[PDB]
């Protein structure tokens, strides 16, 4: 499709792999994840079970760019660490478009003090400001994930993704109350 | 011995409890995801029900008589909400307990609980579940901790995370 | 009726539980302050015994049958501590209650409670505190909450408030 | 003294009117106080029981300055707070110094989208790089808070406070643990 990359659970893990071993190669294994919310979970959750990294942590933000909200640049709503200082943290995002959001989210953990402050997203646009540390494949159309996929047919009745008829009959009955 | 769903089979997981809070209607407002084994399945649920607030807590359950133990609680008000507590898998039962006992000292107006999996034995059942399983479950989350354990174990791709394991031997720490 | 403390009271307050923690040999990790009554003890208590880790739990007691509500729980990990819960007072115990409960769920090696003031008729008696007093106790840091509900109650500098909340009334909202 | 200036409880709550008075005056009743802990405690809880502010929210950043730990820039160690996004917020801390303990919180919560942030301090040094949007007086030495004099104790033999003896008693058997 000319508009969206719709990656397989098996791509993810592909993905998945290739930060764990671009980060072993590049001998950076981090003390502390932090985990952009919501769209930087599962990738987290999988690079530290694969990397056996014991440390997550959280930061909540979000670019608006939808009808009901519309935002100039991300917002914080809120940070979900302790101290990191000393830590050499890798941040964790699904994708990262303007690149925007992984600046904030970087700008705000330096203010942490750790050893270390670096990126990692599974994809990137063309278009982005800052290249990540660490990514998969740049790709120039809109990502629909395994894990908001609904969200983009709830926003879009064309898009083909699996087991749609499913969604519609959950979805139609949520849409009723 | 072992059982190891697909990603295809959590995504049924996940629409079987989807349909079953619908059915049984009840829409959350808030999801408290168990870390970090519930995570993936909160995130997916979210997605499924469209629900936009997800909270977190930080427990850990060292099994050998041991207790869940709050690390965290990563939440503001839950006053006069519908709360579903989300885990991947209820063995003994504690650690849903626990939660749902913390929880409920935010005065929620409800607080339900649902885990993917359920295993024979566990004190407390949740309120939504896929299915009831005797075997030990090799998540797509936990495959590799489960294989650090015991490398013998039945996954795919083991070969390429052996390949990267190897290697991280030798650089950490 | 009333039991109105100078900052010289609070001080020689958080002196004698210091005393008190010093000559039982408690040396508390953490302190845990009940917000937000607790918060001006907890820090004076933290500077007189040099302790530099404050945490904080955000819990509200509706008294008129209620229970306490907790909002959000400012804290990692407890386990292994010795944590001192600190509030200004105990009138009904109920407060306290709940946050030893719930701190008791971090598994720390020992929780303690404090509270500068004690009423004759709680359920639970602080394990530190500096006196039971009978009448209803006006503390420096909310003398204008008790001000804003009977404008005759005897505390000092009171024209001066009255002047801002005159203001304040105008202007809000 | 020229070297200290430690202001009596009095002292401290005049400087809480004064901020309040000053708040009134510019019409800026904030929705959110933000402590800067620790220092910024008292004064935060003393302002929302003077002005009726039912919320406040918190952040650890600390500046070292001590013979144990010596850094350049303030230091964030956690921040306490859901989402701040159209609040209008007060950062209330006890003394600006070098203003970048401040400049620091301001900044990290500007990121949260705030209406308006604006900040107050008791206490102003003639150095500081920002004038506090409210403070009450100027001062140009080292202030000893009520709530950090033992600290200055404990680090300084010389300097005299109320109640001395009491606390070396209590030091003293401290320090033989
Ligand atoms: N599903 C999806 N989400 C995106 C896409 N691009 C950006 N995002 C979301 O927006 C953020 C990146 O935006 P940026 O700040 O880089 O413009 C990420 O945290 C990600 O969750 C996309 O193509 N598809
Ligand atoms: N991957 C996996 N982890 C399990 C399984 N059964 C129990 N556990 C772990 O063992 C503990 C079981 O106690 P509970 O989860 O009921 O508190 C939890 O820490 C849980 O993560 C299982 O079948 N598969
Ligand atoms: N200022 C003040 N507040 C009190 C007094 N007694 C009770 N309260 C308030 O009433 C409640 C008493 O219940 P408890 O504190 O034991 O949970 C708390 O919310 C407490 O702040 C008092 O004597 N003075
Ligand atoms: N006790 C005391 N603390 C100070 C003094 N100056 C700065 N501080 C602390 O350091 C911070 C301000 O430092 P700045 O970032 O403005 O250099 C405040 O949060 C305050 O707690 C002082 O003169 N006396
Ligand atoms: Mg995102
Ligand atoms: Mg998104
Ligand atoms: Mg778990
Ligand atoms: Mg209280
Ligand atoms: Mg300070
Ligand atoms: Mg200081």
């Amino acid at each position: 499709m000319v508009e969206y990359h719709i990656p397989s659970w098996d791509e993810i893990e592909d993905a998945v792999f290739s930060i764990g071993e671009a980060l072993v190669k590049s001998n950076y294994i981090p003390d502390v994840l932090i985990a952009v919310l919501t769209g930087g979970i599962i990738p987290a959750k999988l690079l530290s079970d694969l990397l056996d990294l014991k440390v997550i942590r959280y930061i909540d933000i979000k670019f608006y760019r939808s009808v009901g909200k519309t935002e100039s640049k991300p917002v914080i709503r809120s940070v979900y660490t302790d101290s990191l200082e000393g830590k050499k943290v890798l941040v964790v995002d699904d994708v990262a478009d303007t690149g925007e959001t992984l600046e904030a989210v970087s700008n705000v953990i330096t203010m942490f003090n750790p050893a270390k402050v670096m990126t990692a997203a599974l994809y990137l646009k063309p278009w982005s400001k800052r290249i990540p540390d660490f990514y998969y494949k740049q790709i120039d159309k809109w990502i629909i994930f395994p894990w908001d996929k609904w969200d983009v047919v709830r926003e879009n009745s064309n898009v083909p993704v699996d087991k749609k008829e499913r969604f519609l009959n959950l979805y139609n009955q949520l849409l009723k109350i």
